[PDB]
């Protein structure tokens, strides 16, 4: 349409151009980042997690929301294809390093599956600023501390509730009461990615299909290491941790990290030493790098 | 020239809050009993006697070797872990202070010992560890509180903490003059509470005579902020010997930032960390 849509970029495109779209539009789509076999492998792992009956007692997030979204938390611990491939994608990390250049190091606050079955309503318009409420008071020119990375695991279509994004809404002082037609649809295929800047108003669309076709989305939040991870990966067995690369370990909170100056020491340390030395941590590319 | 207000340890919390908003800081008299202070000092002596380890020293390598420093004292000082860390007045203050922010925990607690002959630190705010705090406006809910425990006397002579009252309202720190600040002269057992954004400095040790000045600095931050020190490598037997409150302070439990965070933080498998770990405590499951 004549109303500007989300720009689609090739997976190998220039990182400064991506960085420029984030500042101007607030979001953009990467086309064909993950190959078909990677997506399929991940989807089989996610199939398994959602065939498991939900556990006996407390469900911290699921108890506080009604229908409808199905939910698999912390996919990094149960889905090797996320942990070993998707999580360390070179393009996602090129974007993050540019985006967080003023903030310093970043890590994974959470990654989880959202599944929206046929005939479910939209999500409300919102910013991803509820988990760490202090973000509400961070001004626009402050270095960004959060990036939303949205992976479609099924196709996102007009009918099945493709993510709705109001472009340039990061420049808004207040969210207010925006109507649905102000947003554009992030229609995508599996293997694409939707990247959404801090402060950008958006919503899941809700599935207006009727013939049992669930929409699958894996949401990953990369935050400044200054912000506490929502999901803590500290109970992962040592064997699983050491099978990851250094970068993967850094994402899942197992290493000492470095916020920007004026923090000249770091963060997530003990006995005035790096966590990874105290634990004598090995990694899949320890000698390689 | 207005001085820091000195309050009784059993004073009203409302009055303590008013002082933090008005002045930015105040002193509690005789919060920690003498035997608690002494045992804490003995425990610190044990650590000071051990030579600096042979590897890198992340914080210490940034200062000249006059900088005497015991990190994460909770791991080596049972008196801190079992008594000082869960002091009910400190936590009465934190609960009121963080009323607009939600849960809080320990980002760091460490010893600084200032040897004789050292000058005062430059004036500063405690906004360097989590740089994003630099951009939080005055009206935003606070995310950090500095608790300063004198373990020796703090005197004009030995470099009592210098605090510029009301400086939390300043838009910027700039380069202030020394005479803008007043002194936190104190006996061991007292405690100095300093609000976020307040400009201050360690006084050094103008007594090139006498003993070293000992201070334990504790930072209680919003659970939204990553702990500087991670207590995840503590032995389970040590963790479970602490109270529920102690475990929460040291990052061993799921916590709750303010609404609109309605779920929590520091959790896994959509369950509380302590339940996943089946963590016992000195007063818990
Ligand atoms: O369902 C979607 O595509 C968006 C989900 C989302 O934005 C959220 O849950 O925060
Ligand atoms: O040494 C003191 O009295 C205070 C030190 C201080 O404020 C700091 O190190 O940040
Ligand atoms: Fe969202
Ligand atoms: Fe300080």
């Amino acid at each position: 349409d004549s109303k500007p849509q989300l720009q689609r970029l090739a997976a190998d495109a220039d990182v400064d151009r991506m960085c420029r779209l984030l500042e101007e539009d607030g979001a953009f789509i990467l086309k064909g980042l993950l190959p078909f076999d990677v997506v399929e492998s991940f989807n089989r792992e996610l199939d398994v997690q959602m065939a498991i009956p939900p556990p006996k007692g407390e469900r911290l997030l699921a108890d506080k929301y009604p229908p409808h979204f199905k939910y698999v938390p912390n996919v990094a611990t149960t889905c090797p294809t996320f942990r070993n491939t998707v999580l360390i994608n070179p393009v996602i990390h090129a974007i993050c390093e540019a985006y967080f250049q003023r903030t310093g190091d970043y890590w994974l606050s959470a990654a989880f599956l959202r599944e929206i079955e046929s005939g479910m309503p939209a999500q409300p318009f919102h910013r991803d600023d509820a988990t760490h409420p202090l973000m509400h008071f961070q001004p626009l020119e402050a270095p960004p501390v959060s990036l939303s990375v949205i992976f479609p695991l099924t196709e996102f279509t007009e009918e099945n509730g493709a993510t709705e994004v109001i472009l340039g809404s990061h420049r808004w002082t207040e969210v207010g009461t925006p109507e649905r037609d102000q947003a554009v649809l992030a229609t995508m295929d599996p293997g694409d990615v939707l990247i959404v800047r801090q402060r950008v108003v958006h919503a899941g669309g809700g599935n207006r299909t009727t013939a049992g076709k669930p929409r699958r989305v894996v949401l990953a939040y990369f935050n400044s290491v200054q912000l506490t991870p929502f999901e803590t990966y500290r109970t992962m067995p040592r064997e699983m941790v050491e099978s990851m690369t250094v970068l993967g370990q850094r994402m899942l909170g197992w290493r000492t990290m470095k916020p920007s100056d004026p923090n000249i020491v770091g963060i997530n340390l003990i006995d005035d030493k790096r966590l990874e030395n105290v634990l004598q941590l090995k990694a899949a590319d320890s000698p390689a790098l």
